[PDB]
């Protein structure tokens, strides 16, 4: 099963509009069983809609999909879309990460949680945490996951938690110091596939931002090693920098279970 | 391995002092290759000092072992004894949890941890974190606990713990409805191995006071299945009820790793 949290600058309508750059986007998403999209800047749905037909073009089941309210604290808000393929994986349940709310909350984005099956993996049923954390405020968002995880554990059971999404975890937004404070670090429950000497952004800053982190022993061992890696779609296509540039800032971080 | 936790009802020098009783404590103990003993009422170590006089009577190394500070918030103070055999395991390290104080606190009596090797056992390396709770308190100290086992995670960077002791965990002090609030069991990362079906009492009570807790699959895999149970001397030994009840209120839960 082939898993990608991916975050596309600006996703949305003028950017769906565009078919070469749709075109690119369409390509990347039917590399994976499972994708988490962020950054969708879509009040109305026209652009999530847009990639749907695009995506079912051919098969109306091709892509089924989960999409959060628009978040945030301010007046910018976000979406989490998740696109899974139907015949690979099923939804089992959904909730929205409740962090408070003004004054209290403890996320710009809280995190949306789906719990899928999986009948071709080790691990039969698992969740994923979603989180596009605020540069300004990652260590502190970064360390509030360590909470989700214990409420999905109240709520779900279930210790098999994947943890992923543009967490800005690295050069000015994480800093060397700063990772004592991080409890989803500090705790051995967790494992980083993606290290921190890892290049997650399209543009020349060398940053881990972009990660995936697990919990459970059924779903450490469902991972096969060395598949968790960062997708660079420049070099894969022999993009120009420009071109790669219009697609996203970001790479995709992707990961293999078995 | 054989490893048990045992209240011995105000174990001190007036009970040490007593041959009869001091030779069923002998017994008890030796059934195991490691044994908490709590409620240790000895300011100046007199007690200890003769319940090893006993167990190395034969061979100076029998037993060896760790004892903290005499601990407690008001006036009344317990210590923390920890016997093992030192041809089966090993102290790595050992610590006094750091709970605050005054005010502020989390607990009468805070954990001792340590560390131990263990080399006939698949579990090469876990650590043990004693609590002797205040039945008044006792729904908030077993919570602590959660906050305990991160501690020793980040410290020891180590997932297999066991968690043990006298917790007040039933009947008046822990009841139905409060389970919700307690961390360390709905977190499904612990596994309790003492149902609350269990009676670890020696009176004509029916409670499971007496508890024992395991994080982390390694050690998890290490429990015999079923071997997780409360000693009960009184029938091991055809004691009489008033005999039974000098030794102590409460029977030693025992568990065996392989
Ligand atoms: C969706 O996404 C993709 C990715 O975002 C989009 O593709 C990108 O698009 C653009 C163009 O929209 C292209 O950018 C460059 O822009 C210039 C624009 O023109 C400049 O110059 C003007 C006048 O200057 C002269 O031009 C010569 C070259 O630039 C110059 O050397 C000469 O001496 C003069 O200076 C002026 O208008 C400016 O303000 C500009 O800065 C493009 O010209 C440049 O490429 C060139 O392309 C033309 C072809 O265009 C002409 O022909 C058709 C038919 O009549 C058109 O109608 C146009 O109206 C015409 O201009 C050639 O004539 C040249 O020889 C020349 O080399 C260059 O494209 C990107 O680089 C491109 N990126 C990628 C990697 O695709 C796309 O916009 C999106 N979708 C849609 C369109 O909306
Ligand atoms: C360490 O631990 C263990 C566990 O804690 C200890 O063992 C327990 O100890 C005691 C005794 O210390 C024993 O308790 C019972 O107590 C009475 C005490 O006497 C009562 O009666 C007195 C006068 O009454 C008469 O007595 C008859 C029987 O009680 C009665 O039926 C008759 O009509 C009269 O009433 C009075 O002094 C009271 O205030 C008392 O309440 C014991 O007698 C009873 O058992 C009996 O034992 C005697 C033997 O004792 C005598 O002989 C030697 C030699 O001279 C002594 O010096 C004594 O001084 C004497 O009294 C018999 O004569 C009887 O026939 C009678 O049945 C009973 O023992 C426990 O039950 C015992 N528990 C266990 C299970 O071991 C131990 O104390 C500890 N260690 C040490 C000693 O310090
Ligand atoms: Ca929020
Ligand atoms: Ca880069
Ligand atoms: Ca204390
Ligand atoms: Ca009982």
């Amino acid at each position: 099963l082939k898993i990608a949290a991916f975050n596309i600058r600006t996703f949305g309508e003028t950017k769906m509009s565009n078919a070469t750059l749709a075109s690119y986007i369409v390509r990347i998403v039917r590399r994976y069983d499972i994708v988490l999209i962020q950054e969708v800047r879509d009040s109305h749905l026209v652009a999530v809609g847009k990639l749907l037909d695009y995506l079912n073009q051919d098969d109306p089941n091709t892509y089924h999909y989960v999409v959060s309210e628009p978040l945030g604290r301010n007046s910018y808000k976000e979406r989490y879309l998740f696109l899974f393929r139907p015949n690979k994986v099923s939804v089992l349940d959904t909730y929205q990460y409740d962090d408070g709310c003004c004054g209290n909350d403890s996320f710009s984005r809280e995190p949306a949680v789906v719990k899928f099956s999986s009948h071709s993996t080790k691990v039969k049923e698992f969740a994923i945490v979603a989180l596009h954390s605020a540069p300004s405020d990652a260590v502190a968002e970064i360390n509030s996951l360590y909470d989700v995880y214990l409420d999905v554990q109240q709520k779900w059971h279930l210790n098999d938690v994947m943890l992923m999404g543009d967490f800005n975890a690295d050069c000015s937004y994480v800093t060397s110091s700063q990772w004592s404070s991080i409890r989803l670090r500090t705790s051995s429950t967790f494992q980083w596939l993606i290290p921190d000497s890892a290049d997650t952004t399209a543009t020349s800053t060398n940053c881990a931002y972009d990660r995936i982190v697990v919990a459970g022993s059924l779903l450490q061992s469902s991972v096969v090693p060395g598949s968790a890696a960062p997708f660079d779609f420049q070099a894969a296509y022999g993009l120009s920098n420009e071109m790669a540039l219009a697609i996203s800032d970001h790479y995709p971080v992707e990961v293999t279970l078995t």
